């Protein structure tokens, strides 16, 4: 699809069977969702943003459906304002910018 | 252009006689600099992204050029870590999510 930009780029996203909503994110070099459940080991992250640093769970080889476009990839799990959907997945499923 | 999201979408920007760069962002809703002067009136404001909220200045109307495009809207200047082009100026020069 082609998403403009008028409002919020909201998707759907399927992870661990569940459906959330998700933000296309270009300015985030990472995945992050907010407290969830994932298998397996995770490792340590510190994310910075607007207003500093959070730590976050970083778990990798993780199957995710973004918008019906299958990825697999790291998701980092924390104290996010809002799913995002970083480069790292965005890459997965093909996405540019265009203008 | 087509700007690829294996690095970072960084553009050049012209803004109050300056050449900036900046991260072409699709999470961000608002356009936010680091400290600068702008002319004209402002009003405090504060947003909020991973890690919490800062104090901003908000100047509207402001005149700005992106990749050689011309556009005008609001700008927040604060103590952000780098240069963000939200939503409100991305719709301006037609820039549009592709997958
Ligand atoms: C809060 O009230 C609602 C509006 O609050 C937000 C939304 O709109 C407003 O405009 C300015 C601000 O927007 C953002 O801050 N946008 C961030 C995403 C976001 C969106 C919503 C909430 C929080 C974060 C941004 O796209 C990504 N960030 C890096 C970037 C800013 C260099 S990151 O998130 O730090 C990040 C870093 C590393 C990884 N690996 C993942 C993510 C305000
Ligand atoms: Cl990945
Ligand atoms: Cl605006
Ligand atoms: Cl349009």
């Amino acid at each position: 699809p082609q998403i403009t930009l008028w409002q919020r780029p909201l998707v759907t996203i399927k992870i661990g069977g569940q459906l959330k909503e998700a933000l296309l994110d270009t300015g985030a070099d990472d995945t992050v969702l907010e407290e969830m459940s994932l298998p397996g080991r995770w490792k340590p992250k510190m994310i910075g943003g607007i207003g500093g640093f959070i730590k976050v769970r970083q778990y990798d080889q993780i199957p995710i459906e973004i918008c019906g476009h299958k990825a697999i990839g790291t998701v980092l799990v924390g104290p996010t304002p809002t799913n995002v959907i970083g480069r790292n997945l965005l890459t997965q499923i093909g996405c540019t910018l265009n203008f």
